[PDB]
């Protein structure tokens, strides 16, 4: 569907760790050392263009927070669209 929970094994992790790299980059928080995704963990399907959008909270130095990664469908291209927090865990 367009909307869907997901599962939080080693791909997803690999998300989290990608947006905390992606974040550190821009060194908004310092140095941020990948801790944890937990759940839940969102993937929007995105139908033009395709691609996915994944929302996920992420321990990062043991705090969490949100994050927003774009996918592209052809290429698997990734972005950081947003990293907050730290942020209230759900």
């Amino acid at each position: 569907g367009e909307w869907e929970i997901i599962d939080i094994g080693p791909f997803t992790q690999n998300l989290g760790k990608f947006a905390v790299d992606e974040e550190n980059k821009i060194g908004q928080y310092g140095r941020l050392t990948f801790n944890k995704v937990i759940r839940p963990c969102m993937k929007k399907t995105i139908y033009e263009p395709k691609g996915y959008e994944y929302q996920l909270y992420v321990y990062a130095s043991d705090k969490l927070f949100r994050a927003d990664i774009s996918e592209d469908y052809k290429t698997r291209g990734r972005k950081l669209l947003r990293f907050n927090g730290p942020v209230p865990p759900p």
